[PDB]
């Protein structure tokens, strides 16, 4: 149980997965298949970290920017609450 990053490999249209956390940035479901899943990613993993910054209470759109900024991989760092 800590912290930890993942590195998802941006194809064209994004990813897959699904993103919503207006205050506590949080991975609410992923796309089995896409380059998320690829890494080990699972909904439930809280984002603390996005592109190396922090966002604990961070804004949603500012919080899309970053990853919408990857240009071709992102580092996000997120943690497992259960297992």
């Amino acid at each position: 149980p800590r912290v930890r990053s993942v590195e998802v490999a941006r194809g064209r249209a994004g990813y897959g997965f699904t993103l919503s956390g207006q205050a506590p940035c949080v991975l609410s479901c992923v796309m089995r298949g896409s380059p998320a899943d690829f890494v080990g990613l699972r909904a439930g993993d809280q984002i603390l970290a996005v592109n190396e910054i922090n966002v604990k209470k961070a804004s949603h759109e500012d919080v899309v920017k970053l990853i919408g900024k990857c240009s071709g991989v992102l580092h996000m760092v997120i943690a497992e609450g259960v297992g």
